[PDB]
This record gives structure tokens, C-alpha cells and sequence, in this order.
């Protein structure tokens, strides 16, 4: 890739913190795949300029993706017409908090998802909370539809959360950033996507006529975070 | 035009015109302000968009589309709409209305902002939190795309997708449920089949809109400047794009039964009425374009 490689400090400490979060959520085996697949290292590559709290959050979400969440879709589309859809629906009920959340909200995966969402929303504005809750809903939905848009969009929503900044919503939906997010999610034929990325990235200065100083700095850190998702994912695949 | 679906119309347009006049009066949005029904016939357009609504829902749709034409669009009339840093400001401050902000700005408390507040509060009524989040997201997506359309931006398919994102239909279809008294479950709303049906509907509506209001990011002018076509050639090309999207819509529409294995009876009925509402959007928009 044409971008430098960066890695986060707390990969060890987050690895320690995660091992407690797994126990305090009833997820203690499947943790033998967390240390085998090197998910903490992937969290270190995805979010290098994140705070320690942010790296702990992203690591927890990564293990939530590989161990408990997929242990529900283990062998779906063979014995689950509406069971997988009620699991996804129940987790969305954990996101929204409905009067009757059901047994899915009291399960370790659902409790842990409630904790992850509770931590992800801290400090963020209602625009980020609404947009990220919508991206979570679409992820769970399209993940249900595959029993007859991957998880990269919520991670790209996590760049702002773990980075201690926020991109304004009016330029968040600008077609330049939308296309950059689509090309980024595709790379997670590839040289054409890299060239197209480096071409669309020039137009990032065309959205500075609607921004201020802090906003332009926010868009800078978001596009850099996409660089880090691509190069870091490439590294983690490379050393595995 | 010459679409495969029948033209259907809500019978209660006349009451909606009167309720809507009273609503305009109450919200401080109104002499020389009653040129919205006489010449632009927005009550009948509301009837074409939501012919299966309740009377209350039809009245809400009418209020929304009048809010679209007179107050909202007035802010961007003539040369006011070619200012990036101003259109961005109005759109952002209107977006504030849709969220609970402690100390809103002065545009949030302006007449257009308070009217938008009433439209949003009424829209949320009786809808689940899933619908509120999703439709609110679609609202801000519309406002941001309009902001993007305020600056000179430039394949044809990319421009059609952009014009579809920047048209209002992405909120309009969110109202099919609200005005009709049902709700599509969130786990199937985002199903690729329904997503593609919504995309095709929006693209067709934006092709009609640009085809009529092309008097630049407009599809017709974009085809003229970038494919070397003259006006009749660009118009015919737009008809070709509409036709191919009709065909695609009728193709993937048959796959709606793939979501039956995910739903109960009420859900399947909801999806059915939603697709019919898409039919009503395309056909009604074409008719209203023909007469108005």
C-alpha cells in the first residue's frame, strides 16, 4: 500500500483488559481463538492513533464479532428461518431498549452488546449516535438476509469514537466521503480500487468551503483512519 | 411515462387542502401566499404520492410537501441556492430541529424550523424507535445531499444515483408506512431487495424531476455537457434510463417473496403495501408532472 504502517500502544494492556471484559460478561472455550487469531493486534492496526480507552473498546468489539456473535449464526440457513432474525431483532432491541427485550437481551452476547453500545455512545453527539445505530441496524439486517454491507461500516464509525473527534454530519454524507467509505469497505481489481481511492481523495478539499478549522481537522483524521484500516488489515492478513 | 401500473388517487384531497391552509396559518408560514394549490396543485400531488393514507396521514403529507415548496425552497431561490457556505448553514440548522439540542440556533426557532419540528413530531407519532432512527437518518442524508448539490460538482449512472440521493423521495417513502398506519420490520427493511426497490424508485423520481425542472448538476444538462447530446437527445436518453430502471424494478420485484420466510402475516402484508406505495410514487409523480 502507498501509506505508512502504524500500530497502537496498548495492544498488550488491552489484551489484558479484554480478558477481564470477557469474564465480567459471561463469555469465559472460545477465548482460545482470540489469542490465536490475534484480534488485539488487529485492533492495534485498525486504530493506531486511538486512546487507550478506545483501543480497549475496539478490542472488545472485535472479540464480540468473532466469538459470541458468530456462535449464533453457526450453521444458520439450515435450521433457522426466523430464529436468526429474532436473534438479530433482539440485539437491535438491546440497541433501542424496547419494553420486552426478551431472552436475547439477557444473554451474554446481548448483555455484552449492551455494554459495547453503552461505551460507544459516551461523549458522542446525537448525529453520531443516530447514524451509528442505523449502521448497526443495517449490519444486523444484511447479516440476517444471508440466511435464505459487512461490519466495516460500524468500525468506520468507531474511528471518530476512538479518536476523540467527530466529523460533522452534513459533510459525513458528502459523496466524496461516501465513496471513500465504499472503496474502503471493498478492500476489506484491488489496484483499481487503490487508484480510485487516491483520485477521490483529491476532492476532499472541495468540502472545505462548508467546514471550519476543527471540521477540516476532523475530515483529515477520518481519511487517515481509512488509510489505517486498509494498510493495517493488509498487515494482519499478511502475518497470518 | 406509459407505466405498467394504474393511476390511483386519495379521495380526501379536498379536506387536506383546508386542514393544510389552517396549518400554514398556525405555523406562521402564510397576502400573496396561496399560490401553492392554485398553480402547483400540491394537495393533489400529495394525493398521488400517498393514495392509501388515512385522512390524518394525507394531511401530514400535504403539510410536508407545502413546507418543501414554499418555506424551505424560498431559502434557496435564485442565487441563494448557489452559495455553498449558506445552503450548508440552513441545512445544518434545519437538521438541528430533528434532534434534541440544548440551546438551538436561531434557524431552528425560525418559522421553517418550528414547522419542521411539528412535521417531525407528528411523523414520529405511532412509529417504533427503529422507524424514528432510520427515517431521521434519511432526513439528514437528504439535507447533506442538497448541500452537496449547491456547488458545481462536475459516468451518467453516478449522476443519476446522486440526483436520487438528493431528491426528497428518501424521506417520502419513509412516510408510506407512517401515513398508512403500518410499519415494515427493521430486519427486513434493510433487505437488499427492498433496498434496490427504493433506489430504483428514487432514481426514477429524480430523472422525472430533473427532466421537468431543467430550466449545473441537472441530469439533462450533465448529459448535454458530458455526452455531447443536444436537448432532444438528452431527453430521449433520460427516457431510456427510466425505462431500464422500470424493467429492473419489475425484475427484482419478483424476489420480494424471498422475505416471506422471514415474516409473519402482518409483516408480509406490510411489505406488500410498501411495494404498492412505491408504484404509487412513480406513477403519481409522472401524472403530476404531466398536469403540473
Amino acid at each position: 500500500l502507498p501509506w505508512p504502517l502504524r500500530k497502537h500502544p496498548g495492544v498488550a494492556g488491552a489484551r489484558e483488559h479484554c480478558l477481564g471484559w470477557l469474564a465480567a460478561q459471561g463469555l469465559a472455550l472460545t477465548a482460545e481463538t482470540f489469542v490465536t487469531w490475534q484480534l488485539d493486534e488487529l485492533a492495534g492496526y485498525f486504530f493506531p492513533r486511538a486512546t487507550q480507552e478506545g483501543l480497549e473498546l475496539a478490542t472488545d468489539l472485535m472479540v464480540w464479532y468473532f466469538a459470541p456473535f458468530d456462535d449464533q449464526f453457526d450453521g444458520a440457513l439450515g435450521r433457522d428461518p426466523r430464529r436468526t432474525a429474532g436473534v438479530c431483532a433482539g440485539l437491535a432491541e438491546v440497541l433501542y431498549g424496547v419494553p420486552e427485550p426478551g431472552p436475547v437481551a439477557s444473554s451474554p452476547v446481548g448483555r455484552a452488546l449492551g455494554d459495547l453500545w453503552r461505551r460507544s455512545c459516551t461523549g458522542m453527539s446525537p448525529f453520531w449516535r443516530t447514524r451509528a445505530r442505523h449502521n448497526w441496524t443495517g449490519y444486523l439486517a444484511a447479516h440476517t438476509a444471508e440466511s435464505v454491507a459487512t461490519s466495516s461500516h460500524v468500525i468506520m464509525d468507531l474511528i471518530e469514537r476512538t479518536g476523540g473527534f467527530e466529523v460533522p454530519a452534513m459533510v459525513w454524507h458528502h459523496p466524496v466521503l461516501v465513496e471513500l467509505r465504499t472503496l474502503t469497505s471493498e478492500m476489506i481489481l484491488t489496484a483499481e480500487r487503490v487508484a480510485r481511492f487516491l483520485d477521490v481523495e483529491r476532492a476532499v478539499t472541495d468540502v472545505d468551503c462548508l467546514l471550519d478549522g476543527a471540521g477540516r481537522e476532523a475530515v483529515r483524521r477520518f481519511v487517515e483512519g481509512l488509510h489505517d484500516l486498509v494498510r493495517g488489515d493488509n498487515e494482519w492478513e499478511r502475518t497470518t
